[PDB]
């Protein structure tokens, strides 16, 4: 095995959320698997971070003398962080083994408690730094949930447990590393939550199905209200605790509200009904702002008014159940569940939406123009020696037009300017005429030219001059000699800039020169031989940077400092021809990188880079007319003005369905997808399945989808039989027969499956063609040369479809437990099996038979299964690892990625190979091969990186990536991630890893291009 894993898309379900003081600011802190994400409450995004781990566990506290983070991953890594250029650093970390997951931490800050396995009780006191850990015997084998109390003089868990449900108390002894005698209570049977309540009441709320308790040393309430859906999650909204909300698993929120010597007590409880939001995994308050974290559906923040409005989704792709590619390349996924349900269309790249389109050749620069004194009403356009107008053709007054024009616009004191190869010339407004005009001394040729709204610097050969816009005056303030001739210029004021930005000729230097001086802030060398072309100063976020494009497509960019000119820090290479760079908004400022190659620049806090899709861009400029509300756009022969898309990575399209999607499969003659989805009926929505323009037939309700593959209108909806579940789906041709089929698998299900069907379809309306009635689940079907290969419960067989159109046994295999998944190639076949991993089956076309060519003797619990190649087979299972085999399968790639996958397929949204896979939390990634010899070169690259690279839980990177179910170090794999953040670390630390840097960047951006 030589493979190479890369997520495309970061995993989107929300698993964790909290709020507290990490950065007087309120964060939102978020953990979607990897990725912790801190935000500030306004939600203003600070800082992402990725972890070497499964994030389990994530509670802030604050000790005597900010919150501290900890931490704990699936693997149990325990760490402490701190927020400190931003840092997040390692207070303490440790590993907390043993020989779901809770964590809690008393609100005393005297220790952090772990139920990490039955009838254990970790504490880890709270200097440990090495986080050691003691474990307490807890005689509740069976504990539902946890939490420290927060009245108590000593630290007292109150917890739910189940026997043959009922609440109890301990006290947690240092001292005697024991549990004390804590007040007892039997509870309602479903009794699931415990909510230790502040002061001044102390105590705890217990939340069952159609039951709430409060105990403190009855009182209860059995609202109606309540017991139509399960509550999943809980918050608090005053620190009194007088207020909690309260969400189910149908996406309804609640407020929980407590009624209050000189104590006070409980009087009574009530439960209100507030509306809906997405189905929640977890909930915070904020301030009557909530976000709502979701794993099935999007995540949302909402307003409570005085019931609830939603402000703001989020994208979650999670769980993604099936997908696949279709054209170019577009990935469609079955996504979320219940009425979360939905397809995703997913495509690489920034789209254009072009309202206009002229025939103008030869354009040669471009600039918008407001002629009236608030929106641009002009578009100034430049050719070889020549300038036109443009209304939104005309003639502007003040304006020359048998001249090139450098740069046009609107500047201070309510005036225009255009700057030529001639001379600068300063326009009035009311009405338009010359007011001022420079020309260098002796009439010579301007060749660069930069403006603001305050400042004109131009360039006459190696000559500068420093010009200032005043009222009715173009005022020389200063000028000077450069060493060599002027490439570029840049005076974006980051409205008056106290920095000029130049690029040179001959030395191949950018150089940050002070206003009005020129003294020297800095110099670059860049290196070869090709000239800087376009250059520019910018702000993303709250950060500055130098931007430097080459002749040969290069783009070196750099921090910047205002004060000091100082340039530190990296290069990535956008098209072959000659980039022009232009800032643009969209919210947020942007860099459009016109080339043969167009890219938009943006920042993470970290500069982003994405593919615009269109051929080329030479010159492009913002518009924001009252017809072209926008862009405008120049190639070759074109003048396009239009809308761009929103600017990311990955353009992804919602479809609704309201209902769980499970399998899809596309019919390229029928121009349509069919997709197998479920409604829970008790109908409680209109959904999908209910909404087509036809529908036939003949607890959860099955259907099979057609949907349009353009307009993505749900075409036709068959529903199936009573207590029959659809599980497999294929659009294939069969035998000598013409047509093309939807053929599904079912398992009739009742309180293993004995019963099912294989039904094959013709598609405005869909026909039953055959049916075959089975003995078990049709869990997997796959087109097989002409024919249909379907498992079976623990058979594989192989059918042939007849002259007349029944289908009719050939062959059986049974050595399988469950034949859950089927891949092809050729006339090889794998099966991935419940328990028993990976099976190689030849089918025998002389014979009529299957043979067994090879299999893993490993046992592993199988999630999905691919064919890399003829002797080449990839595996997943259930504890999250990859693994790669090749009479005995031998497993020669080894990995722990991380994420749940549940479908892989060979294609590719833009090495040898391509499979895409998708994951329970809507994390989409590429596994691809690669030569022994770019291996043994990215291998030693990883261990360099990892030597150099600062990991947030001081976690070691060859631990997590170690394959682990209930141990290995990873082996024939690359981590595409860890290899790819080499463009992102500092230059020092890339020429650590080095022993060229730059010959490295030139193998990683290569890299890249695969996704």
């Amino acid at each position: 095995s030589y493979n190479y894993v890369v997520t495309a898309q970061k995993p989107t379900a929300v698993n964790g959320c909290v709020t507290g003081h990490f950065t007087e600011d309120l964060n939102l802190l978020i953990a979607k698997n990897t990725r912790l994400e801190i935000y500030v409450v306004t939600l203003r995004p600070v800082k992402e971070v990725g972890m070497y781990g499964k994030i389990a566990v994530m509670e802030l506290f604050r000790p005597k003398g900010k919150d501290l983070l900890f931490i704990l991953t699936a693997k149990y890594n325990a760490c402490i962080l701190e927020y400190k250029s931003i840092d997040i650093i390692t207070r303490a970390h440790g590993n907390v083994q043993d020989r779901g997951i809770i964590g809690i931490i008393d609100p005393e800050c005297r220790m952090i408690g772990l139920r990490l396995y039955d009838g254990l009780f970790k504490v880890i006191p709270l200097d440990n730094k090495e986080l050691k850990a003691f474990n307490i015997r807890l005689e509740e084998l069976h504990v539902i949930d946890v939490k420290f109390l927060y009245g108590c003089q000593a630290p007292t868990i109150c917890f739910v447990y189940q026997d043959p449900r009922h609440v109890k108390t301990y006290e947690v002894s240092l001292r005697e590393k024991e549990f004390n005698k804590g007040w007892k209570q039997n509870v309602e049977a479903e009794a699931s939550m415990v909510i230790a309540v502040p002061e001044p009441f102390g105590g705890a709320i217990i939340i069952g199905q159609e039951s709430i308790t409060y105990h403190n040393g009855y009182l209860a309430i059995a609202p109606p209200i309540i017991k139509q859906s399960t509550i999943v999650c809980h918050n608090r909204v005053d620190p009194n605790g007088s207020r909690y909300l309260l969400g189910d698993m149908e996406g309804r929120l609640f407020m929980l509200l407590l009624e209050k010597d000189g104590t006070v007590t409980l009087k009574d409880l009530r439960v209100e009904l507030l509306g809906e939001t997405s189905i929640a995994e977890c909930l915070t308050y904020l301030d009557g702002v909530v976000f709502v974290g979701s794993r099935l559906g999007d995540s949302q923040l909402v307003k409570l008014n005085v019931y609830v409005v939603a402000m703001e989704t989020f994208t979650n792709l999670g769980p993604i159940v099936d997908m696949c590619v279709v054209d170019q390349g577009q990935l469609v996924t079955c996504s979320g569940a219940f009425k979360e349900g939905s397809l995703r269309i997913i495509r690489n790249g920034i789209g254009i939406h072009e309202h206009a389109s002229i025939d103008l050749p030869g354009i040669k620069g471009l600039w918008p123009l407001r002629s009236d004194p608030e929106t641009d009403d002009t578009l100034v356009l430049s050719f070889v020696g020549q300038t036109r107008v443009l209304m939104l053709e005309t003639e502007l007054m003040g304006f020359v037009d048998d001249q090139q024009t450098f740069f046009c616009g609107n500047v201070a004191h309510q005036q225009l300017i255009q700057i030529t190869s001639a001379s600068v010339r300063l326009v009035s407004q009311e009405p338009k005429a010359l007011v001022s005009e420079w020309k260098e001394p002796q009439a010579k040729n301007i060749s660069v030219a930069s403006c603001n709204s305050s400042q004109v610097v131009v360039a006459v050969g190696r000559a500068l001059y420093y010009l200032q816009i005043h009222p009715q005056e173009l005022r020389q303030i200063s000028h000077t000699e450069m060493e060599h001739e002027v490439a570029c210029l840049d005076i974006t004021p980051l409205g008056l800039s106290p920095l000029c930005a130049i690029g040179l000729w001959t030395d191949i230097s950018a150089r940050i020169l002070k206003l009005p001086s020129f003294e020297l802030l800095h110099k670059e060398m860049l290196g070869g031989e090709i000239i800087p072309r376009s250059i520019l100063m910018t702000t993303f976020e709250s950060s500055h940077y130098l931007l430097c494009a080459l002749g040969d497509g290069a783009l070196f960019y750099f921090g910047l400092n205002i004060e000091t000119g100082l340039l530190s820090d990296k290069k990535v290479t956008l098209g072959t021809q000659p980039t022009v760079l232009r800032t643009f908004r969209s919210s947020t400022t942007n860099v459009f990188a016109c080339s043969d190659r167009p890219t938009v620049i943006y920042s993470n806090h970290k500069l982003v880079f994405s593919n615009v899709n269109l051929k080329e861009v030479n010159y492009m400029c913002p518009l924001n007319s009252d017809g072209y509300p926008s862009l405008a756009l120049a190639n070759n022969s074109t003048l396009t003005i239009g809308t761009i898309d929103e600017i990311q990575k990955l353009h992804i399209r919602t479809v609704p369905l309201y209902e769980s999607p499970r399998k899809i499969c596309y019919q390229e003659v029928s121009q349509c997808f069919g997709v197998l989805s479920s409604r829970i009926e008790v109908a409680l929505r209109p959904s999908a399945s209910t909404q087509a323009l036809s529908s036939s037939v003949s607890v959860e309700v099955h259907n099979l989808l057609i949907i349009d593959q353009h307009t993505f209108e749900v075409l036709h909806a068959h529903q199936f039989l009573q207590n029959e579940y659809a599980l497999s789906l294929v659009s294939c041709k069969l035998g000598k027969d013409p047509n093309t089929y939807f053929i599904v698998g079912t398992a009739m299900v009742y309180p293993e499956p004995k019963q099912g069907r294989i039904v094959v379809f013709q598609y405005g309306k869909l026909q039953t063609v055959a049916e075959k009635e089975v003995k078990g689940a049709v869990y997997s079907m796959v087109e097989f040369n002409g024919k249909l290969l379907a498992s079976i419960n623990s058979t594989v067989r192989l059918y042939e479809w007849t002259t007349e159109k029944e289908l009719r046994t050939e062959c059986n295999h049974y050595n399988n437990i469950m034949a859950l998944y089927l891949k092809t190639k050729g006339d090889f076949i794998l099966v991935g099996d419940l328990m028993r991993s990976v099976l190689l089956l030849a089918y025998k076309p002389m014979e009529g038979n299957f043979e067994e060519i090879a299999r893993d003797f490993n046992p592993n619990w199988m999630s999905a299964v691919e064919i890399l190649d003829d002797d080449n087979f990839l595996g997943a299972e259930n504890a999250f690892n990859l693994f790669v085999c090749q009479q005995h399968l031998q497993e020669v790639g080894l990995f722990h990625l991380g994420e749940f996958v549940n479908v892989f397929c060979h294609g590719s949204l833009v090495t040898q190979g391509s499979v895409l896979f998708g994951t329970v939390n809507g994390m989409i990634g590429l596994v691809t091969s690669l030569s022994e010899s770019w291996y043994n070169l990215l291998l030693d690259m990883q261990n360099r990186l990892n030597k150099v690279i600062k990991s947030v839980g001081k976690i070691e990177h060859s631990f997590w990536r170690s394959f682990h179910t209930e141990t290995e170090p990873a082996t024939g794999f690359i981590d595409g991630d860890l290899i790819e953040s080499f463009l992102d670390i500092s230059r020092p630390k890339m020429q650590e890893v080095v022993a060229t840097a730059d010959d490295l960047i030139k193998v990683v951006e290569e890299l890249t291009r695969i996704h």
